[PDB]
């Protein structure tokens, strides 16, 4: 049923496709140690620079070790080669029921006291990460790497082995939907204000249901009106005033101006 396997033999790769990207593809797998599926992810490594290839053999080590109800389980990482094109197989958490991108496509608009609810528990992890030592820097946050257990169930974040490879001062090719970024990660400058800004835009599509900068056609239109101090269209869109008044504080210019995540733990909004 296989075809592959984790060198240990700890896990095992079947021939059954769940996602797919310009780098990754995503099978499913199953513990041997645990008998528990997980997602076999495989990473073309020739993509990959010595210096980012590094960084996986280390960040990996630290990734295993954590456990929290709001993140996806990482289990184990490393190179592989098949016929002949090199690769890095990441193991982590299996998440079926999909994405939040996937559910407000699915449902349209959600609902209020849901909302709440998962917006808190993306807080919850996002908190852990940071509260780490050293602190964990997410970077990469966004409505499609925000995974559901359930239909009714919490929320996890997901591709944290991902994340070092978001490439924020590489120039990529202008194809398909352009993707928002925060001001100063174009310039590497960056820390935990960055996840809130993050976390602000993920909060204003769960609210309006739709991609954020959307009425942009490329990522260079995106970075003029994000670097200036313009605003989405869809952020105006927000029908509930409390909600509207928190994303307005963390997609702030400047990120000294931005709210802390304790600061939105203790709002009035989140109990
Ligand atoms: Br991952």
């Amino acid at each position: 049923k296989a075809v592959g396997m984790s060198n240990d033999g700890r896990f095992l790769k079947f021939d059954i496709e769940i996602g797919r990207g310009s780098f990754k593809t995503v099978y499913k797998g199953l513990d041997t140690e645990t008998t528990v599926e997980v997602a076999w992810c495989e990473l073309q490594d020739r993509k990959l620079t010595k210096s980012e290839r590094q960084r996986f053999k280390e960040e990996a080590e630290m990734l295993k070790g954590l456990q929290h109800p709001n993140i996806v389980r990482f289990y184990d990482s490393w190179e592989s080669t098949v016929k002949g094109k090199k690769c890095i197989v990441l193991v982590t958490e299996l998440m079926t029921s999909g994405t939040l991108k996937t559910y407000l496509k699915r449902f349209k608009v959600m609902k209020i006291k849901v909302l709440r609810s998962w917006c808190r528990q993306i807080l919850k992890g996002l908190q852990f990460l940071h509260t780490r030592t050293p602190p964990i820097i997410h970077r990469d946050l966004k409505c499609d790497n925000i995974f559901i257990t359930g239909p009714t169930g919490s929320v996890k974040i997901g591709d944290l082995g991902l994340a070092t490879l978001k490439r924020a001062s590489f120039a990529k090719a202008v194809i398909g939907t352009p993707e928002f970024m925060a001001p100063e990660m174009y310039e590497e400058k960056y820390d935990e204000s960055v996840d809130v800004y993050a976390f602000g835009m993920c909060m204003l599509e769960m609210a309006t249901s739709e991609y954020p900068y959307s009425e942009c056609q490329n990522a260079a239109q995106i970075y003029r009106r994000v670097t200036s101090g313009v605003k989405p269209a869809s952020f105006d869109k927000v029908a509930i005033p409390e909600v509207k008044e928190i994303i307005e504080g963390c997609i702030r210019q400047n990120k000294d101006e931005r709210y802390s995540i304790k600061d939105l733990l203790n709002h009035a909004f989140f109990q």
